[PDB]
């Protein structure tokens, strides 16, 4: 019941990243009857300071979904403004502002956007979002070397 | 080494779909731990018997890729030509007459071609070879009730 209408809503973003694929970005569930379970990457875009590097997240969907928005975690250690420490994301789009027409591509989609600018205000890694800012250089080393 | 290498063009081909991601088709590894493990799904082309089908699969890369191919499976049950009851597909692209210079694009775009129009000689599931021909209509219903 809760369980068939996230499993067809899952099977409806699937149908849209297939036929609309957004680049930047691949994305896959783990299996059918592990529906709920998706990996994905993205890449660093051009003109970030993380420009083509690769990063590694997973996305776990609760039975509810789409009211609510599945838990994502980079799945690769990340030294980022935005995600904490157990490479949970600190995100609005999948947080508290999730709404319920948002798909697995808008969710992508919203995480890339995290490596075109990452955001200032409340920091879930506040030194990398002062390193950042205060020395490109010396962050992108941290980042490398994570 | 040998690992070294196959990580390494793994990451190249993960470069590559996503700098251009294939139509029909979702793909991403388990992780970067887990690198050589994919899961992927192809979609049922338009105009094709299984058209708008989601099928499942998995490809399991050895440390030595590029110079073997992976292991391809469905990991969701289908009824099809090509394909052999533990889920492993035949398809010389992946077999024999693998190449060097394929990549995971080349690998999945094969795989679909098997939804465009499969392979009479020789086939895996010689039930299903028969019944595609002398029976398209039964051969639906067989695919939908697997
Ligand atoms: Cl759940
Ligand atoms: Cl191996
Ligand atoms: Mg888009
Ligand atoms: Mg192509």
């Amino acid at each position: 019941k809760m369980s068939s209408s996230s499993k067809l809503r899952l099977l409806s973003d699937l149908q849209q990243l297939q036929k609309d694929p957004p680049e930047g970005i691949t994305a896959s569930p783990e299996s059918e009857n592990d529906l709920y379970v998706w990996n994905a990457t993205i890449t660093g875009p051009m003109d970030s300071i993380w420009e083509g590097g690769i990063f590694f997240l997973r996305l776990t969907f609760p039975e509810d979904y789409p009211t609510k928005p599945p838990k994502v975690k980079f799945t690769s250690k990340i030294f980022h403004p935005n995600v904490y420490k157990d490479g949970s994301i600190c995100l609005d789009i999948v947080q508290d502002k999730w709404s319920p027409i948002y798909t697995v591509d808008s969710i992508l989609t919203s995480i890339l956007s995290l490596l075109e600018d990452p955001n200032p205000d409340s920091p879930a890694n506040p030194e990398a979002a002062k390193l950042f800012v205060n020395d490109p250089k010396e962050y992108k080393k941290r980042v490398r070397k994570c």
